[PDB]
């Protein structure tokens, strides 16, 4: 029921992956990378956090119709990284991850969560490296959490 109970300076967001085989090697490494105006926007509010609290990152495979897991970022955008490493070669740089929660949850679980920042639009109809309001997120980050088959 409750996870993230301790969560007060948290920055949490979404990742909208076209590759499943991306989420694969990213729990197996603990490593992402994102587009080059998502790195940014991600590397800014890490090292903005300055370790004073943590960065969340909400996983789901476009058009799969549910979410896949919970992540914490946990190093800064290393922009000059060998290439090729991902599903196609647009993806430039690395940071580490450390996976939370790996599991399926249905977009019905939490459609009903809406984002202030993007029009009061649904959680589930993010686009990638969309930002989170903190409340709505322990919402989605209590969900995940405890969604059970
Ligand atoms: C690796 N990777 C990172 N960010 C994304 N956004 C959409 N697809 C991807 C992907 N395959």
């Amino acid at each position: 029921n409750l996870y993230f109970q301790h969560m007060k300076h948290g920055r949490v967001f979404i990742i909208k992956s076209y590759s499943e085989d991306d989420i694969h090697r990213s729990i197996k490494y603990n490593i992402w990378c994102s587009t080059e105006h998502g790195n940014k926007r991600l590397d800014a509010a890490y090292r903005s956090m300055n370790g004073k609290g943590p960065v969340y990152l909400l996983f789901s495979v476009n058009g799969s119709g549910h979410f896949c897991g919970v992540a914490e970022m946990k190093s800064a955008v290393d922009y000059n990284t060998c290439a090729g490493v991902w599903s196609q070669d647009k993806w430039k740089g690395r940071f580490d991850v450390r996976w939370i929660f790996v599991k399926d949850v249905p977009n019905s679980q939490l459609r009903h969560i809406r984002l202030e920042n993007n029009e009061n639009k649904p959680v589930t109809n993010s686009r990638d490296t969309q930002e989170v309001p903190l409340e709505k997120a322990k919402q989605v980050l209590k969900i995940i959490a405890s969604y059970k088959h």
